[PDB]
């Protein structure tokens, strides 16, 4: 096909400033433009966005800046001959990062240490509390960017290292992978167990009272996926029963967290606002995702990260 | 002519339960005691401590429970006959990981998120405020246990790392050492500077006013060696006027910090309560050092980190 310009919807404010996008895309070979909300598109149109408009149907491409397109309906998509992309592949480091950001914390004890720093308390750990990721196991669940982001991580600092994904088949820096199937022996033995899934029909609801029954009772969840890959309310039982001693999270099954969330208060609790993938550069790994498409459209091949 | 006994000083519970480390010595060969701040000593006697005590030159060998010896007067030992060792070598996990834990803190911003877990605050970053360690340089000023595990994590995440020892010749995973006489050199383009040397007469007041002003402005200082080895008032200072950005301070001029130091104030900066080695095995790390000792010692050869 042939794209005359590259609209840039103000929704992708939601993760980077449009301006340092569009700026950043000024060599591209078409014109890039911010795009209010309430614009029209036709023929030669593409756009990048963050969330879905219905006037979206009339550009030839949209490129949704989030790896997760859950919330777009792909079906009207596939009806009005619009493509659609995402933005899988860019998140690895950042979300690789902040996990071993979290792992590290509660290791470490450093959450402990920053709650005392604010009452100007010299306060110091129980002997049994700090211990090292070297030699302790992490399970993440989903091997795709975002999980092998955390394996190659936290191989590197010495932890062994399983996961689970659908083949089942072996994967880099990963010791033993398992098949869904194999969920429960997967997580049973792991110091940590990391979500790293999309959110599908399959997965809604994967990690829930059982899963938090046959986790040790010094373990921890890192949820970097979706909310509702959880059952959240299960995961406040869990918490308070002590069937698991903590968790990282960064999604939720409503975003804002909740105020009234008993979730904020636990101490081994970790309440990140959705940015365990935030980055002062965004904008740059999402322009290389267009120029690559940009090149595909140019030359006729299929797009990267085509969802429909 | 053998060491006989093993006495564990009551000071070894600043690190850890000494009953837990008395356990631990039981292979020994020798009968290992817990020994109160009243205790004599005399031929035969091994001592494990945390610090001096004038009771111990009359004992043949104090082994200090910490890598750094700075506490002791070193002069006295020489003249008493009485052999002193360190427990360098056993620190560099465990300070390795505490440091990447900072470094992941501040690039993921996860010490502002709980704050804000706190106050129930769903607060999004600035766009600028989130970064990756993958590409960042770190300056690691001190290249021997600490700064070793320090170097090693931050390469494998992907940092540039460059350093500083007294030889400034070549260590594995840093890409270029400075002599001391170069410190300004090497701190100049990093945005994390991190300290690891001994205090000695040497590196007392080495990161002052003056390297501050080189320093980036938006650069983070971490200590992990001795509180001195900072001019604590000219940290503050650059603290105040924005020569530097925060630090992560695990070692203060004063221990515990008093209650009223300016430094947990500062939102960037981390306080952590000489607690960046904590482990709940210490009791084995050391133990292991204590057997390789009584073994050099029974055989005639030289004794592994002898200060004294
Ligand atoms: N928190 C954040 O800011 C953020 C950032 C990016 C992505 N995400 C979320 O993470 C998801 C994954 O992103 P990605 O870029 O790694 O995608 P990806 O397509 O590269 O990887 C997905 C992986 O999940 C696996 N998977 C699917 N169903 C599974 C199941 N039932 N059990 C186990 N594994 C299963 C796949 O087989 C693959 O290994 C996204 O869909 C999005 O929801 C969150
Ligand atoms: N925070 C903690 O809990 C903790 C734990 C262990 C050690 N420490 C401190 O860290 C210090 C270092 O321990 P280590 O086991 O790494 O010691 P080490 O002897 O293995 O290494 C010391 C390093 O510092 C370097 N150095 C000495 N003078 C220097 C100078 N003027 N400028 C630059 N580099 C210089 C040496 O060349 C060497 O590379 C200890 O003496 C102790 O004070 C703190
Ligand atoms: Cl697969
Ligand atoms: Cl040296
Ligand atoms: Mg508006
Ligand atoms: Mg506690
Ligand atoms: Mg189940
Ligand atoms: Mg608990
Ligand atoms: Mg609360
Ligand atoms: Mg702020
Ligand atoms: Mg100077
Ligand atoms: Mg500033
Ligand atoms: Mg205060
Ligand atoms: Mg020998
Ligand atoms: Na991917
Ligand atoms: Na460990
Ligand atoms: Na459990
Ligand atoms: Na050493
Ligand atoms: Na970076
Ligand atoms: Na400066």
């Amino acid at each position: 096909m042939h794209i005359e310009r590259l609209a840039v919807d103000e929704s992708v404010g939601r993760a980077m400033p449009p301006q340092r996008f569009i700026e950043a895309l000024s060599d591209l070979g078409v014109p890039v433009e911010f795009a209010g909300e309430d614009e029209q598109f036709g023929p030669g149109d593409a756009v990048a966005s963050f969330g879905h408009r219905d006037a979206f149907l009339d550009a030839d491409w949209v490129h949704c800046i989030r790896a997760g397109y859950d919330e777009f309906p792909v079906g009207v998509y596939e009806e009005a001959g619009t493509y659609l992309t995402n933005s899988t592949g860019i998140h690895g480091t950042t979300v690789g990062e902040t996990v071993a950001g979290y792992m590290l914390t509660f290791a470490r004890r450093l959450h402990a240490y920053r709650d005392a720093q604010h009452d100007h308390a010299w306060d110091l750990p129980r002997y049994e509390e700090p211990f090292t990721l070297a030699g302790e196991r992490v399970c993440v669940v989903g091997l795709g960017t975002l999980g092998r982001g955390v394996v190659d991580r936290a191989a590197a600092l010495g932890m062994e290292v399983v996961g689970v994904r659908r083949s089942g088949d072996p994967v880099d820096n990963v010791s033993t992978v398992y098949t869904p199937d194999r969920l429960h022996e997967a997580i049973a033995d792991a110091r940590f167990v990391v979500l790293a899934t999309p959110l599908t029909d399959e997965t809604e609801g994967m990690v829930a009272a059982p899963e938090f029954e046959t986790m040790r009772e010094d373990a921890s969840l890192v949820n970097v996926a979706r909310g509702p890959v959880v059952v959240e309310s299960d995961l406040v039982a869990a918490l308070d029963s002590g069937d698991i001693a903590g968790a990282a999270l960064d999604v939720f099954s409503e975003e804002p967290l909740p105020e009234d969330s008993p979730l904020w208060d636990f101490e081994d609790v970790l309440i990140t606002p959705h940015v365990s993938a935030a980055t002062s550069k965004y904008h740059e790994d999402v322009a290389a995702l267009i120029r690559e498409n940009i090149e595909k459209i140019a030359t006729g091949d299929e797009l990267t990260n085509r969802v429909v």
